[PDB]
């Protein structure tokens, strides 16, 4: 047992070492749609841009649990980051769609993480999640949505003007 | 009587009490109206922040009426603050129509104020409204009437590319 | 169902809902008091003055549940303002004593909605009402409880000498 | 007549000539007072300054009625400026008691003046008086009654200590 050690349960653990893969995924996810937003044939720079910056974010998040594993006297345990589930991403309609669906699968896995600190009765554990991670899955969740609602009252996915239209004033 | 009560007459006094609920029953509807478009599924944030500026405008109209109230030696006298009479505005078309006719309401309510202050010959009275009130009104009404005339020729409702473009270009 | 809600159950929305009242409600009381303490037959403007800064900052307190409700996807409702329960105030004691209670009202309000964000399972409502909302209410009755102390120390409500003693050194 | 005049009766000029002598007739009360609070067995400074300070400003109403007469072309016609009613003002009260009543008595005359202009039908007389003399009456008739409210907290006239605390607290 580590020296530091305490009031850190095995199941805590591994269940923050599954939440750092996760935050590599969704990074890795982000970075796919800079690259689908970046193509000669898309070019919509300011969404890319955008989508690069969330990619940025969610390295940040994983780091930021590698430090809290150590800090807690836990094991870092690396896994495979799978790919993203997509090639490519259609359009910004399509792309805001599923950051949507992925900001609501990180802060599932970030209510559940706490549910298990809570039952496990780790009050350092629930105190991290709530003031380092969820007040921006829900800033974030918001923001994503709130473009969703543009990108369909400007007329995507069929609508090319309005997709210029957001490109060029919601994310410049 | 208040020792500094003069030519100060008790119908004016009660009318100024109307009055401030009159002002804070209209900040309260511009507040709602903030609320509207801060919503995820409106999400206009330019338009949801007009609507706040003016709801404090009118918040600071209210003070005016208390500090004058005092100043003359009349009492403050508080009524309830009814709600607005919509619970959601449907697009910044019908909220600009239905603050142009509160502006309006509100503007009428100066003007009878001022009918009343001629009537009982209170000159303190006419001027503070000529000078710290009735201005402000037609602004404010023109402004609204502008903007109205805006969303109409950008076809508002059926068009939501209009009325994404007047909350990037319009009221940024 | 809002796009963006994810873990906010209905109750706790319209708790949000009744919360944001209460804050309005607290904020007319305040401002109800300053407009009392503006009278020129009562003349305490250091007391006015820290009334109308607290009903300021209730209605910041408000606001701030209007952002809160939208962020999770829930709907903001609106009630109406009620009149505060008292229009004269007596003298700076005895509305110290009124705003202690009405401080402890709100307080207990925000912790009867912490019970059923707990019940419903609902961390991040939770720490907002933990950082954003506990803290302050504890400052401010612990604020007005030493205010309480002093003025009774200070013979009110019958020494004169000593409101105007206390108007001029502890709220200047 | 005057090449200069237009709509200016002749009755509102006498009245202009009137209204010169009481701000002159008020700035000499104001100087006495000032004159009262200096002496060794008065002795309470700041109070004597809030006079002088006063006995100043209505020295500049009057020159104000004077450039008015001339603009207008009129003619200036001076009279004796009447001693004050009285040679000693006994206290801070009593004094503050007496500026409230001539405060009163020269709003009075410029309400009267006002109600001439109006049947004489002279705008520009009427808006002279309502934006540059009869807003400072208000506020100046407000503060003076603040002040004898405080006062008779104090416990004047026979406490003592309540007037020394007035001086140093309320007029410094
Ligand atoms: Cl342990
Ligand atoms: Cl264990
Ligand atoms: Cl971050
Ligand atoms: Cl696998
Ligand atoms: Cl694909
Ligand atoms: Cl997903
Ligand atoms: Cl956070
Ligand atoms: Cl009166
Ligand atoms: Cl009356
Ligand atoms: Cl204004
Ligand atoms: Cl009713
Ligand atoms: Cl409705
Ligand atoms: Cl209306
Ligand atoms: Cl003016
Ligand atoms: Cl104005
Ligand atoms: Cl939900
Ligand atoms: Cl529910
Ligand atoms: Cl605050
Ligand atoms: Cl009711
Ligand atoms: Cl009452
Ligand atoms: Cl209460
Ligand atoms: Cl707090
Ligand atoms: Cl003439
Ligand atoms: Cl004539
Ligand atoms: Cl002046
Ligand atoms: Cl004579
Ligand atoms: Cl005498
Ligand atoms: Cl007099
Ligand atoms: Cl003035
Ligand atoms: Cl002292
Ligand atoms: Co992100
Ligand atoms: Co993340
Ligand atoms: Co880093
Ligand atoms: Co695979
Ligand atoms: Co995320
Ligand atoms: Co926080
Ligand atoms: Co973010
Ligand atoms: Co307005
Ligand atoms: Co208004
Ligand atoms: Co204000
Ligand atoms: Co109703
Ligand atoms: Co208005
Ligand atoms: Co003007
Ligand atoms: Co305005
Ligand atoms: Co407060
Ligand atoms: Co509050
Ligand atoms: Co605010
Ligand atoms: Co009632
Ligand atoms: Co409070
Ligand atoms: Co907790
Ligand atoms: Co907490
Ligand atoms: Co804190
Ligand atoms: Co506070
Ligand atoms: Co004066
Ligand atoms: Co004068
Ligand atoms: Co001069
Ligand atoms: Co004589
Ligand atoms: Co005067
Ligand atoms: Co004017
Ligand atoms: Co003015
Ligand atoms: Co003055
Ligand atoms: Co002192
Ligand atoms: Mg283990
Ligand atoms: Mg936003
Ligand atoms: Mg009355
Ligand atoms: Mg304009
Ligand atoms: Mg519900
Ligand atoms: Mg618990
Ligand atoms: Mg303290
Ligand atoms: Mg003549
Ligand atoms: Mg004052």
């Amino acid at each position: 047992v580590s020296q530091v050690r305490q009031n850190y349960h095995s199941d805590c653990e591994a269940a923050v070492n599954r939440m750092l893969n996760l935050e590599l995924y969704a990074s890795y996810t982000y970075s796919s749609m800079y690259a689908f937003f970046d193509r000669d044939d898309v070019a919509l720079h300011n969404v890319a841009e955008f989508f690069k910056e969330h990619s940025h974010e969610e390295r940040e998040h994983a780091e930021k649990f590698m430090k809290y594993q150590n800090k807690r006297g836990g094991r870092v345990v690396l896994q495979d980051i799978k790919k993203p589930e997509r090639d490519e991403w259609g359009n910004t309609l399509e792309a805001m769609q599923a950051a949507l669906q992925l900001e609501k699968t990180v802060n599932q896995a970030l209510l559940d993480l706490h549910k298990l600190a809570t039952d496990k009765v780790d009050p350092h554990l629930c105190e991290f999640l709530e003031s380092e991670y969820l007040e921006e899955q829900v800033k974030d969740i918001k923001r994503i949505g709130d473009f969703i609602t543009n990108l369909k009252r400007l007329g995507l996915p069929e609508n090319g003007m309005g997709e210029y239209l957001f490109d060029k004033h919601s994310v410049k």
